[PDB]
């Protein structure tokens, strides 16, 4: 609480802002993150705190659960950071919101979706239907529409890391620690029956999956498809 | 984000010497003085102190003395949940200690001259104790009321009876026992060293020399007023 503004390599960040930082375990896939404080300690150096958003390779989950194609989940972690660990800027946007439209802004860096909070202690995927409550209270964006759009699911990044003597009743796995103060080394999967209902397209192997959700190998053949983000609009 | 926090209806801020929740000893509190404090997320409130250590905390030579109620600053710069304040409290520099008398009026009386060096075990005499506080009081001046003629009575350390029975001075510096991470040591350790002839703080007790401003153990004057709870004499 002693700084509205820090700069690493000519880069202004705030708090409230979606940035990236160092990750000890991956130098290549930074920590996807929100700045909730900024200050300076009694030795000069700059420290910031974000709210930790995990990539799906760094869940514990179901081997048939299907993610998009830049999709990160929000944890309990609200870590510190020494502000040199910034490594640039992103932006993570709410997945309801991103449904029916795009950010109205400049993103400075790669978009990441968000659609469920990751409960770490039991392995649990959420909902997150309300995104204010998420946010540092001090920033609780226009939007522009777009028709129809829908969502390229794909499967886990990990999913070959399925043990070779699996069970539909096997306990859920506890993830790969590296550094500790670092994401997961690495997630891990398990298997589970199938399910009939399935209401926000979660799984591969449910019957029904919602009409906004394009599981894999379902291939349609009309629209107009945006290979970065995985959407479709028609 | 915070300007004060209250707790058992008490105000704290930024600046302050308190008393913290020791899980190593629930009835010796760990001295400290907030640098910040902050709301998470949740709502809980948080503060960060800078620890200072008692005697019996620290690695010291068997013969060291200390001043009663002593304390020596750490590197230590910890978070804590406010609820873990227990109290106030007030830590003076001994120089200034040595001239005379704070001019205010919350809790216990500790003097500190010494800053600790957990690495080397090393005691180095603090001589600019603004660079100690915290930023935003750093260049606030203080009253303080002269006392002439002040002073004082140095005691033998608490933890001297857990010198080994083996000890020599050639032994390598020991370390301290850890409790609770979340606190400080649960008690340090005292060890050998042959004696020196110059001692111009009066730091121990098989020096030839003795500043005139220190009293060492047995070394009784038979004339004066001692204050029984800081170990003071006048006059
Ligand atoms: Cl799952
Ligand atoms: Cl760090
Ligand atoms: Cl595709
Ligand atoms: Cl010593
Ligand atoms: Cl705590």
């Amino acid at each position: 609480p002693h700084m509205d503004e820090v700069i690493v390599n000519n880069i202004s960040y705030h708090v409230g802002d979606w940035a990236l930082l160092r990750n000890q375990n991956d130098p290549q896939k930074p920590i996807v993150g929100q700045i909730f404080r900024l200050w300076k300690t009694p030795d000069g150096k700059q420290w910031l705190n974000a709210c930790w958003y995990y990539r799906p390779e760094q869940t514990v989950h179901r081997v048939d659960r299907l993610f998009y194609k830049n999709e990160v989940m929000k944890t309990g972690q609200y870590r510190d950071h020494l502000v040199s660990n910034l490594v640039g800027k992103c932006y993570v946007i709410h997945f309801t919101r991103y449904q029916r439209g795009n950010p109205d802004m400049k993103l400075e860096g790669p978009l990441f979706v968000c659609e469920f909070r990751y409960n770490e202690s039991d392995k649990i995927f959420n909902k997150i239907r309300t995104w204010k409550a998420c946010l540092p209270e001090e920033i609780r964006e226009a939007t522009i529409p777009v028709n129809g759009r829908k969502f390229f699911k794909y499967p886990s990044p990990i999913r070959h890391l399925l043990p070779a003597n699996a069970t539909p009743h096997d306990r859920v796995p506890e993830p790969t620690m590296g550094s500790p103060d670092a994401p997961p080394l690495v997630g891990a999967v398990y298997m589970r029956p199938k399910m009939q209902r399935d209401d926000l397209g979660e799984y591969a192997t449910s019957d029904d999956c919602p009409r906004y959700i394009i599981r894999p190998n379902d291939s349609p053949e009309e629209g107009q498809v945006d290979i970065e983000t995985g959407t479709i609009t028609t």
